[PDB]
């Protein structure tokens, strides 16, 4: 129900949440995860493109602003146990430069051992050769 408001304008397939987050409970309130739990709240000026809702892997907001939303639910201690490189990136690159949360599957969860090293090379190399590199908005892995 809460998400119905957003989906009055936004496309229910591509702008609908169809990844793992579609089926999980918000640990903070024990209710299903909703759009505002990640994006916050539209203002009356929403259609004009203003700093109302959070935007992930785009240049509007700083890495820290984007990533901190994730940490309203996730625990950095647990991210370390899942995959070591998390800690060094929490303040340094947008979480959604790697993860894709809206599609039916998140490509990070299915990478080969080889692929899970190639992402490091690809992005760190780009940082060395791309004068326009922006850690808030990285299209490379997409
Ligand atoms: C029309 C009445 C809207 C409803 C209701 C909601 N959204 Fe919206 N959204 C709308 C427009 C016309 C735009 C483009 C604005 C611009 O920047 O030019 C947006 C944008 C967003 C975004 C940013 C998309 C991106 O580029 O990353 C997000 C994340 C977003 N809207 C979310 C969102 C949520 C969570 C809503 C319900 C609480 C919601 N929108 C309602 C139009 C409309
Ligand atoms: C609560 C409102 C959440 C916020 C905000 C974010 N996440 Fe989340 N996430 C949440 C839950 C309850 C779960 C399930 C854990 C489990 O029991 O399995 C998850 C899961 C993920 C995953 C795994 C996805 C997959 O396809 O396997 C990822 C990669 C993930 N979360 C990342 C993530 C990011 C980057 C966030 C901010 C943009 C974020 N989550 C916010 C709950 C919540
Ligand atoms: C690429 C360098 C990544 C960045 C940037 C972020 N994450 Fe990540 N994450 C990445 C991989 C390759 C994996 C899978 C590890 C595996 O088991 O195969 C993950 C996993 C997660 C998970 C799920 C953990 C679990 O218990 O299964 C979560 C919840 C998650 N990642 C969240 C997350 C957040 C919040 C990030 C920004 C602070 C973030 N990730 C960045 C790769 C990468
Ligand atoms: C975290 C668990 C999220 C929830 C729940 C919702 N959104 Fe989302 N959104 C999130 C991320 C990490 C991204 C970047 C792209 C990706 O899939 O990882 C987005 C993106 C959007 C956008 C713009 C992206 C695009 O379609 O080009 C919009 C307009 C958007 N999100 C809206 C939206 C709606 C309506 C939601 C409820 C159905 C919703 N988001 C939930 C993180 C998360
Ligand atoms: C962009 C999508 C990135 C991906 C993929 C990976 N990293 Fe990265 N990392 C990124 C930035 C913008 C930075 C800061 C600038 C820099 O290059 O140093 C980093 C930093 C690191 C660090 C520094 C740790 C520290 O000194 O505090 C390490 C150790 C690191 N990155 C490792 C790493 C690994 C193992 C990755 C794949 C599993 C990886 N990075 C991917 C951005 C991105």
């Amino acid at each position: 129900n809460p998400d119905a408001a957003c989906l009055d304008c936004h496309k229910p397939d591509t702008e609908g949440m169809h990844g793992k987050h579609a089926s999980v409970i918000n640990p903070n309130n024990k209710l299903p995860v909703t759009c505002t739990n990640c994006h916050g709240q539209p203002s009356p000026q929403h259609r004009e493109g203003v700093k109302d809702v959070m935007r992930f892997n785009e240049p509007m907001y700083k890495v820290g602003e984007q990533n901190s939303v994730c940490m309203s639910c996730h625990l950095p201690e647990q991210l370390q146990k899942a995959f070591w490189p998390h800690d060094v990136h929490v303040t340094k690159v947008a979480c959604a430069s790697c993860h894709s949360l809206h599609p039916q599957q998140d490509t990070m969860q299915t990478l080969s051992d080889k692929g899970r090293i190639k992402i490091c090379v690809d992005c760190h190399s780009d940082q060395r050769t791309n004068p326009n590199f922006n850690p808030a908005s990285v299209p490379l892995l997409k």
